[PDB]
């Protein structure tokens, strides 16, 4: 009766409905779905399916599963943990946003909707009286939400709003892992069907917006010279890894609970297709939008809104102003985007608490207490957001955005995870343990990704970014300065060094000539041994 689609309906998150839509309107429109779909049925499908698959067979977690498959490549484990860690930094950051933009809802008239505000400027016209000028919706998420800052250099000042409604969610955060809700009850029901029916009511207003058809032709139709650009193919490979959640070890971690024998190929199928279905069909809601909002001011559909994230914060708003009622579908919008991300939000700081956790069992659950490392986590988690709650803190975002759990390094992951398994482990010995759970051998699709598809990806990704180097730029006109770019590069490298540092570390450990070392260090260590004892299961090898 598809209650495994139910309980795991929360697939739709804040990057099929904010990052999505953001880094499509971003690369051109039409061009951006060609690598995503590539990306799709290449690299997306099967990295997710192996993560889970790795979770299932070795019964662990992160980092153990690793250690289980092949020692060597355990580092692997780690990065993910550091991927994670930034995450959170910044993923709720946008939450502040929402919530700030839901205490904007309680009152008579929506603040983004005329020019007559303390934060407008002189050059603010209203969009119906448009056809220098710049939109009040735009405004309002400048002037008003970000207070923007010439530069990331100028940081200005805190924001005092944003910080108190960036601390409420942290608060909710911690009294939700604290005594883990863990949201069980009938209130799935409404947690994951609310938001599907609301997007189905921008989607439906989106649509019959005069001028949708611009907009959506616009979505569709692609830019092939776009595709010479190697930055399309990396922002839309890693939107697959953002929306998916691999490369992070919460796959691996959700895969362990699942029984061994476990037809989890149907389900990873089923929820693929779900996830990015989601964001494509969410697509033609904003970019309707957008349509519209080109058609009566007058501008290119690609100069009407924010190129980098915020998107989501002048198309959404705005389409809240044409329904009957606009408070109501304002407050109820924003609920929404609040649900879709706490859910998110409690997911991965709280595996991120198992992932150190289980380190360190012998501390963190007996010596110190695990109630106030839960604390500790949060709160410097919360000290480096208030980075990206200045004034000039919304150049610190696409920095982390950028950089952190995204780019080149879920590429470096993904490369790794599947290089390991594929190459070193061996895809056949992985089917056959496949075959013991699922209760069939799959096709050749899984293998020949592993091997060959997902590596040409991955490293043909990241040869040709460093060939044809274009730095990040916010809003297709500022430009970083060599500290911030090299700031964002650690962020990166922050993560993707973990890899090779556990492989010195590994080797120096272990004792003996150095080709019996390595040899040593990749044979695994019994990756079903749970598997054979706890339950029926065939031993490896
Ligand atoms: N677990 C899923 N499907 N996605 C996580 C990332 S996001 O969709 O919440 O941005
Ligand atoms: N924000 C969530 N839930 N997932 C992000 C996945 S990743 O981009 O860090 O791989
Ligand atoms: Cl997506």
């Amino acid at each position: 009766i598809d209650f495994v689609l139910s309980v795991a309906g929360g697939f739709v998150g804040l990057g099929n409905v904010w990052r999505f839509p953001y880094l499509c309107y971003k690369n051109g429109g039409g061009a951006f779905l060609i690598p995503y779909f590539i990306f799709l049925f290449g690299s997306g499908l099967p990295v997710f399916f192996l993560e889970i698959i790795i979770g299932q067979y070795t019964s662990e977690g992160g980092i153990t599963c690793w250690e289980k498959i092949c020692p060597l490549f355990s580092g692997i484990g780690y990065a993910s943990v550091v991927i994670v860690s930034l995450l959170n930094v910044y993923y709720i950051v946008i939450l502040a946003w929402a919530t700030y933009y839901l205490f904007q809802s309680f009152q008579k008239e929506l603040p983004w909707a005329h020019c007559n505000h303390s934060w407008n400027t002189p050059h603010c016209m209203e969009d119906t009286m448009r056809k220098n000028f710049t939109s009040p919706v735009i405004e309002f998420w400048e002037r008003n939400v970000l207070s923007l800052s010439p530069g990331i250099d100028h940081p200005g000042s805190l924001k005092w709003d944003l910080a108190l409604c960036l601390l409420l969610v942290w608060l909710v955060c911690f009294f939700c892992i604290w005594k883990g809700v863990r949201s069980t009850g009938k209130v799935v029901y409404f947690t994951a069907t609310f938001p599907f029916a609301m997007l189905l009511v921008l989607l439906v207003r989106g649509l019959t917006l005069p001028g949708a058809g611009a907009g959506i032709k616009f979505y569709l139709y692609p830019d092939i010279t776009r595709l010479e650009d190697p930055q399309v193919w990396i922002d839309a490979g890693t939107q697959i890894f953002f929306s998916y959640a691999i490369c992070l070890g919460a796959m691996t971690s959700l895969g362990s609970y699942n029984k061994y024998k476990y037809n989890s190929y149907r389900d990873c199928m089923l929820l693929g297709c779900l996830n990015s279905g989601t964001s494509f069909v969410s697509g033609f809601a904003i970019f309707s939008i957008l349509g519209f909002m080109a058609q009566e001011q007058g501008v290119d559909i690609a100069d009407v809104a924010e190129s980098g994230p915020g998107l989501a914060f002048i198309a959404y708003p705005k389409a809240v102003t044409m329904m009957p009622l606009p408070t109501f579908w304002s407050i109820l919008f924003f609920i929404m985007l609040l649900l879709l991300g706490l859910d998110s939000q409690f997911v991965e700081v709280e595996g991120q608490i198992t992932s150190l956790v289980d380190l360190y069992p012998s501390f963190l659950r007996k010596g110190y207490r695990r109630e106030i490392f839960i604390a500790f986590v949060c709160s410097i988690s919360y000290l480096l957001g208030l980075t990206m709650v200045t004034e000039g803190g919304m150049y610190v975002f696409q920095l982390f955005d950028y950089y952190a759990a995204s780019g080149v390094c879920l590429l470096w992951v993904a490369f790794f995870e599947c290089f390991v398994i594929a190459w070193i482990y061996g895809g056949d010995n992985l089917y056959d343990g496949i075959e013991d759970m699922i209760g069939y051998r799959p096709g050749p699709w899984m293998k020949y990704s592993w091997a060959v598809i997902t590596p040409v990806l991955c490293v043909g990704c990241f040869i040709f970014s460093l060939v044809k180097y274009v730095p990040l730029t916010y809003n297709k006109t500022y430009v970083y300065p060599n500290w911030a770019i090299g700031l964002g590069w650690s962020l990166a490298l922050s993560s993707m060094l973990c890899v090779p540092l556990v492989i010195v570390i590994r080797l120096c450990q272990t004792e003996g000539p150095f080709l019996v070392r390595v040899k040593y260090l990749l044979t695994p260590r019994e990756p079903n041994r749970w598997a054979v004892e706890r339950e029926g299961a065939t031993p490896y090898n």
